[PDB]
């Protein structure tokens, strides 16, 4: 509720996640960790990721990678022909996160047949 969802780019995606696991990201770079996705996955596909491994409090970069490393496994596990960059998501330079999240979202909506 409130705010809405339609215009105002950037926040467009944030809302997605925000309205998925109950987040509050202000920027895209905020996804320079690799947790949201994980959580999102578990929510979609139970037993696809290792929520009991992901670092939902990673402050260092090296960490981020790992976080993604796991998430990435969520794809090679199910069957997602997508090789997450990570190295780009752990760059915290934006764009590489937006140009990635946008996809993830798109796919997430319409990924594998059924499910």
């Amino acid at each position: 509720g409130s705010s809405g969802s339609s215009g105002q780019r950037r926040h467009d995606m944030l809302a997605w996640i925000n309205e998925s696991l109950q987040l509050n990201l202000t920027k895209i770079e905020q996804l320079c960790s690799g947790a949201a996705y994980c959580q999102f996955m578990d929510m979609l596909f139970p037993g696809s990721i290792a929520l009991k491994k992901v670092k939902f409090q990673a402050k260092l970069e090296h960490e981020y990678i790992q976080n993604f490393k796991i998430l990435q496994a969520g794809f090679k596990r199910m069957g997602v022909d997508k090789i997450i960059p990570v190295d780009k998501l752990v760059k915290g330079k934006f764009q590489d996160n937006f140009e990635f999240v946008q996809w993830f979202k798109k796919f997430f909506d319409s990924g594998p047949s059924s499910g």
